[PDB]
């Protein structure tokens, strides 16, 4: 169980104004700190944030959090469920501010939302720093889907951070779990009415949003195309802090912004080469990507999840090459300890360890 803080600066909040926060579970003579992003989709309008705010609050508001919450998968401090770090000091940040972890926007007489989510991350580093996190010697920026976007967009900024408050000893790093996607044609195409595509969804959002993305990628991609930095084979080789990425191959939050709903009918030609060419086309921005993992499935998200220990790939789980991307960063190849971990077959649950969707 880990246990709400609002944020003490009430001026870095939820879209709807109400404080942000995060989820909190101590562990004394640890120096590992765990800080994970939540996801959940984003939204990009007046029409679509005002429809999210009605069925989807808890994504845009504080007001109705519990306050408390139960650690799971790689935030459970149980060594069975968490293998990697279940010792860590924990920490879970509830996603409030539907902007994939990017905005600086304050909520005002010309912002209906405010979309806070690069300043909440800020916020949360900076008050956490008076409850021990002055003593750590890792930070691990962890974060599922639009979370795990939000590692890549802010991964960096924490590392400035921490630096310029004067904590260059804590070692930042980033653990983004299904949060890399393609700007891949779609299956199926449509226009933009609402329809959107991801690139032109993410292009309105950063302007509504006020959104922000990292210097060396904003340098590269310059002013208008800064929706560029939220694809993580574009971000990912501005980033200076080591990331260790999952993806599922065949992601299925990548399959419904191609059009694919796989309806247990068969498959076609059509459709099979789609799909086995975006596995393809995630394997190949994996290539360079040292620390990876990238099992052959149909889901999405891993690290929260109570059976993530589950899963393998060339016989090695993602716990195990979470501990061995530890043992790199001690300061060449461990023996039998892989960190590259990406699958070469090339159809959904090749791999028997997938996910069963049970
Ligand atoms: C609260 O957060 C805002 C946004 O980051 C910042 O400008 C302000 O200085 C903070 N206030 C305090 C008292 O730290
Ligand atoms: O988070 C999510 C849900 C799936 C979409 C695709 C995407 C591209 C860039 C940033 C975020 C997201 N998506």
């Amino acid at each position: 169980d880990l246990r709400l803080h609002l944020l003490l600066n009430t001026s870095v909040t939820c879209n709807d104004g109400s404080p942000a926060g995060y989820y909190l579970k101590e562990s004394r003579g640890s120096r590992r700190w765990l800080l994970f992003l939540e996801g959940g989709w984003y939204c990009f309008n007046r029409e679509n944030c005002d429809s999210r705010y009605d069925t989807m609050r808890r994504l845009m508001s504080s007001r109705d959090w519990p306050r408390t919450r139960t650690g799971t998968g790689i935030l459970s401090s149980q060594p069975e469920e968490n293998p990697y770090w279940w010792n860590a000091n924990m920490v879970f940040i509830p996603y409030c501010s539907s902007d994939v972890w990017s905005g600086a926007s304050s909520k005002s007489e010309k912002n209906e939302y405010a979309f806070m989510g690069a300043l909440i991350i800020q916020e949360v580093v900076r008050e956490l720093l008076g409850r021990g996190l002055s003593g750590a010697k890792v930070l691990l920026l962890a974060g599922s889907s639009a979370g795990g976007t939000g590692v890549l967009l802010n991964v960096d900024r924490v590392a400035e951070q921490l630096e310029k408050l004067g904590y260059p000893a804590i070692q930042v790093r980033g653990l983004a779990d299904s949060g890399w996607f393609l700007d891949n044609k779609q299956y199926r195409h449509t226009d933009c009415v609402d329809t959107c595509a991801p690139t032109e969804a993410i292009r309105r959002g950063i302007r509504y949003w006020n959104g922000v993305v990292p210097e060396r990628c904003r340098r590269q991609f310059q002013e208008g195309e800064e929706w560029n930095c939220f694809f993580g084979y574009k971000v990912y080789p501005t980033l200076r802090s080591p990331v260790f990425v999952v993806q599922w191959l065949f992601d299925e939050a990548q399959l419904t912004v191609d059009n694919v709903h796989l309806t247990g009918q068969p498959v076609q030609e059509g459709l099979r080469l789609y799909i086995q060419n975006l596995g393809r086309e995630l394997r190949h921005t994996l290539k360079d990507v040292p620390a990876s993992f990238a099992p052959a499935c149909l889901s999405h998200e891993i690290i929260i999840r109570s059976h993530w220990t589950d899963v393998q790939v060339k016989g090695t789980s993602l716990p195990r090459a979470l501990h061995c991307w530890d043992r790199s960063l001690h300061d060449t190849p461990l023996k039998g300890c892989p960190v590259h971990l990406v699958d070469s077959c090339p159809w959904p649950h090749c791999n028997p360890s997938c996910p069963t969707g049970t």
